[PDB]
């Protein structure tokens, strides 16, 4: 299940933590970026769509598939104010 989440970047960012990445696998065999924590009162929390365990596909034009952890952190920190976050809700 793929969805697009609309977020306004707050002073402290998008308001979630990530794990994963090429060379830093969160799930054995998977390079994907995963949401690990939703920050209380942050943009992602207030929107209510994003959940722990969701896979990030893209942040605006930037793919987060088959990227390093540092690449995804950079991407998420340096987005514009208005963010279209594409995510995949896990099945298992």
């Amino acid at each position: 299940k793929i969805m697009e989440i609309k977020l306004i970047k707050g002073p402290k960012g998008l308001g979630f933590s990530i794990a994963g990445g090429v060379g830093n696998q969160h799930i054995p065999g998977d390079n994907s970026i995963y949401v690990t924590k939703i920050i209380e009162g942050g943009a992602a929390h207030k929107d209510g769509k994003l959940q722990i365990g969701d896979k990030l596909l893209a942040v605006n034009s930037v793919s987060l598939e088959e990227v390093t952890h540092e690449e995804a952190v950079t991407a998420l920190k340096n987005t514009s104010d208005f963010v279209y976050l594409k995510v995949a809700k896990p099945t298992s």
